[PDB]
């Protein structure tokens, strides 16, 4: 009680009290509806406050305004850890009154509703129509505990200030009850009459519950509002059936979930989350920033259906809501992008959604795989959207490669790693425009002859997450597709040779159409393959610009030629000019069909080997 | 005036009046608001229920409240061709009064402010409001959709008493005539109602109309000048603008910054009624080809904005068209639902696809260099159109541009005009050949021979055109027909010198392959070409096959038609060979090398090489 003061004014002022108050003495029971108010009000303006500075909570989360009692001292304490008042707030709003009240009162006053007639609204001083003695004790967020405010009124015309100590946030109201109105220490007529209210008011409202069993007389407090919230009752009390059916109300869809996590965090921030990978990706999932999914709500209560900000893209598919407290009530896409709050929410979530397709991977890779047929192609886009995770995602990543005679992909790039041979360092993949052109391309067959597992890359979006890919476990990726000075040594030596002559003969004749001209112990059944390497524009990147239809990048080629297979000899030796110019052409076409894939002339190759055939 | 009647409730309401109303004295000028506003919900009201039974305009589309006066009688007439009032409505709205009134007006009484000052300036009257400037107000109305005799007459002197009577106007609408009292001659100066009204005209939702006169050319002519003027470039008809300032408008409106290559700005007077103006966009933005989302189209009403775009005044195959619409009579508070709910969509779109079309045509009349441009950019859209919007599929199909064998440019430039034009006497048809890629388009086989008497065949190598074709059927008499399908009017088309027949050859195919192929035969597909295969029949074609792939369903059975050139190298050298498992590899040679040629992206170019390759090892 230090810095004491009375602040104390007059005449019928001390009346005009007596007679506004006392003209809600129908409905008395208001006061409760007008102090809960006010304790919501409290919690959703710190809230708010707490969006930006985030050590306003001093750490305590759960915000609520709790109703307790004194069947002795006749007290009922209404006490919220709200975001409170400072001295001046005090004695600006505590210390006046009610200036809406006052004001619809005034201009009521002397009309015939007025006089002859419970149609009224007083405010906080509402508590005076059944307290003779209201009692405050209150501390406002930051301030340091001492800043603390007393502020005692009898309801006249004067009121007490001083400062306290609270080592706790908040409000604290405590009314001393009237002779007579002893019917609000009924912690029931107290309780039945706030639920009315509780459908509308913002804050959890916890009533004092005196119950005496075991002989041991104990005091819970009760929430009055239980929240009917299927994502409330705890992991232990909810049936596979429970969640599956929910999944399916709040998707519009009707086959079941493939996995669901449902979580609660505190702490922090402050939030019960529950998330779904459905197994059909509807219709709208490839089109449109139109991202659906995630339900945001406040305090079990709904703000929006639907925000894509509490996801990445590469996880657009995932289903289901999040409910946060602490997060104001109010908020719109808008403020929360404006919020970092959104930021870290969003990627606590990314963790927990990758996180539960982990598991599935672990505990139904039956399952699973239906996922990554279904999602496959949109988890791909991860590697190049969230770098933080690349490991989390990579390992869920999934392939076709040599080792599996089958168009499906379910090669785990640990089961790569795992029959890796000794020695084997890096990791090898083809880039085709389809199943078919990787599993069967001329810069397989070593490899594939060796027994070596390559990856069957047949989706565009690769030749995309590639360059961002690296490497791993260790293991960097490397590509058939170009021919590294690592395989190029790859066992093949008893007794060499060297044909020189024709090579700078098919140097000569081609001239800069190819960059250079090379044989290669690349000793597949295949006679001539095309290739570029040294850091130049690869081919199905070229073919990525084709794809995005902007003008398809020059490609500088490296002709390579095998020295054991018939062709290749047949026409190296051949010295009609006209005849084996015919030759080298029908080599070089030949290779190109092969990597550059549609090729922009079947014909023209066709024809080439025609006269070849012809004449 | 028939069925005349006098109507009054009596006592103190006499008095009751002479209180209110009067208690609006201070700013009588109110009055005007009050009136003006009447006839803008009359409007829009009758605008809403127009959504629906369309004839509810009786034709008559500009909606407007004009003033008008008499320095003479001493008259203000305010008018509306709003929705009006019916018999019944009459006498249960102006009979009565102002239920708003007089509440406010009574829980008013009795408090400081209701007594003291010119705080009588509160207590809001309605229409009655009238008469704090009338002694008389005349009442001639009917509502839209009644037959014209079912007017109504109400005149009333401000008291507790007023007179209904069913008259006649050809002429839907309110007539609200003042009688004005004296003193108050300032409600004939036409300026003062004008500089009162134009405060309002910024919420209101109609034109309002003042009568503007002037003794100018020897004679006194009456002008209707509307209040507002509304700073709007799609407003200053096509004889008072730039083409600069039209460029520099689409560039604004459009976020881009390159200029139109074309646009359509036009008026519509009668029975929907709207100034539409439109642009055709030189550069296909990002969102081109993947969003469930249109742009474009800005919807404005009355000259006010609605939406930031819509996609219901647009067909898809028009989703490039940008520049806005600007309805009047489309009932302002509409949006995408409401619209998608009434007709006048229907039929707005379908007008606005029509103009938007013209203007394309016009565009490769008058400047086919940048309508090139046009087809450089938005083409592979505007070949949707056949399969969306058959109700044009004319107009559209000479849009529609090709390449083909008269010209060897990738680039595509032949109107179907164009083709027809430079037909041949006695060619009925119209041939193309549908490929993966130009280059194969150019190059096939089944080209040769057309390609060498030199007739016309066009050259379709994007996907869609694979779909286009099975819709558009026909163009100006000449049916459509495909190289890829061999038929039996080109199957009898030159210099035919010895003659004769194989038949142990082709008969050895036949028994050798089986099932493979369903035929095997001889044609007269005569060039450089050893082996063609096709099929017709009314079979699955064979990029049909090839479309059920692309979306990726069981590539369907192919039932196909091997042909041979008898007057081929090759074909002569494998048919002579009489060895069993050489002239097999033989054949088979020619197969592969035809499939590949077809099926195009061949499902294992090695092994046809590889039978090659052993015809040349062994
Ligand atoms: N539990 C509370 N926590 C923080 N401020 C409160 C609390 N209860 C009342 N207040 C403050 O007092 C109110 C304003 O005072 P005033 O305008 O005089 O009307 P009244 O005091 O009746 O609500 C609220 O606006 C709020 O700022
Ligand atoms: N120009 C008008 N056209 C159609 N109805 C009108 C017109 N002017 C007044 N009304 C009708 O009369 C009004 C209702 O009457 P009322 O409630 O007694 O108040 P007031 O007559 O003063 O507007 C409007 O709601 C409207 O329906």
């Amino acid at each position: 009680m230090k810095g004491q003061e009375t602040r104390g004014f007059q005449s019928e002022v001390k009346q005009l009290l007596h007679l506004m108050i006392h003209s809600l003495y129908s409905n008395k029971e208001i006061f409760l509806r007008e102090l809960i108010s006010n304790a919501s009000d409290a919690a959703d303006k710190l809230r708010f406050r707490a969006l930006s500075n985030p050590d306003l909570y001093e750490g305590d989360g759960e915000l609520r305004v709790r109703v307790s009692f004194d069947k002795d001292k006749r007290t009922l304490t209404i006490s919220d850890n709200g975001v409170g008042m400072t001295r001046d707030e005090v004695i600006d709003h505590l210390g006046t009154i009610a200036k809406s009240g006052t004001k619809s009162f005034l201009e009521s006053l002397g009309s015939d509703q007025a006089k002859d007639s419970g149609q009224f609204g007083v405010g906080f001083y509402s508590a005076f129509i059944v307290a003779d003695k209201v009692t405050v004790r209150t501390r406002a967020a930051g301030e340091k505990p001492e800043n603390g405010v007393f502020w005692e009124s009898a309801g006249e015309g004067e009121y007490t200030v001083a400062d306290i100590t609270k080592e706790d946030r908040g409000t604290e109201i405590t009314l001393h009850l009237r002779e007579g109105e002893d019917e609000f220490l009924d912690d029931w007529r107290v309780r039945s009459i706030i639920s009315k209210y509780s459908d509308h008011i913002a804050l959890p409202v916890e009533i004092e519950k005196r119950e005496e069993k075991d002989g041991e007389t104990v005091i819970s407090w009760e929430k009055i509002n239980k929240a009917q919230a299927l994502w409330t009752r705890n992991k232990s009390e909810i049936t596979d059936e429970e969640y599956k059916e929910f999944y399916k109300h709040i998707a519009h869809d009707f086959n079941d979930p493939l996995t669901w996590s449902h979580n609660r965090v505190e702490g922090k921030q402050e939030y019960t989350s529950l998330l779904y990978i459905p197994s059909q990706a509807p219709w709208d999932m490839w089109n449109r920033d139109h991202k659906h999914g995630l339900k945001l709500y406040v305090q079990r209560v709904f703000i929006m259906d639907d925000a894509e900000q509490f996801m990445p893209n590469y996880l657009r598919f995932v289903r289901g809501l999040i409910d946060s407290s602490d997060l104001p009530l109010n908020v719109s896409r808008e403020i929360l992008q404006d919020s970092t709050v959104t930021r870290n929410l969003r990627n606590a979530l990314t963790k927990r959604v990758l996180q539960m397709l982990e598991k599935l991977a672990k505990d139904d890779a039956e399952k699973y795989q239906t996922f990554w047929q279904q999602f496959g192609l949109v988890l791909k886009e991860g590697p190049a959207e969230d770098f933080a995770n690349q490991e989390a995602i990579a390992k869920l990543l999934r392939f076709a490669s040599t080792h599996t005679d089958s168009s499906a992909q379910t090669v785990s790039l640990e089961d790569y790693v795992s029959r890796m041979k000794e020695g084997q360092e890096k990791i090898y993949y083809i880039t085709a425009d389809s199943y078919a052109a990787a599993k069967s391309s001329p810069h397989l067959e070593l490899l594939r002859k060796k027994g070596i597992e390559v990856l069957l890359l047949s989706d565009r979006i690769d030749e995309w997450m590639m360059n961002y890919l690296t490497e791993f476990d260790g293991k960097p990726f490397q590509s058939v597709s170009k021919v590294d000075e690592s395989l190029e040594k790859l066992s093949a030596k008893e007794a060499e040779k060297a044909l020189t002559p024709f090579i700078d003969r098919v140097k000569a004749l081609l001239g800069e159409r190819v960059k250079d001209v090379r044989l290669t112990h690349r000793l597949t059944d295949t006679p001539a393959i095309v290739s570029t390497d040294a850091d130049e524009m690869s081919t199905q990147m070229a073919k990525l610009f084709a794809a995005a239809g902007q003008k398809v990048p020059e490609v500088k080629y490296i002709f390579e030629l095998n020295p054991d297979h018939v062709l290749v000899k047949r026409a190296a030796d051949t010295e009609d000019e006209a005849k084996f110019s015919e030759w080298v052409e029908l080599l070089l076409d030949q290779a190109l069909l092969a990597e550059r894939g549609t090729l922009e002339d079947p014909n023209l190759f066709i024809r080439r080997m025609n006269q070849l055939l012809v004449s």
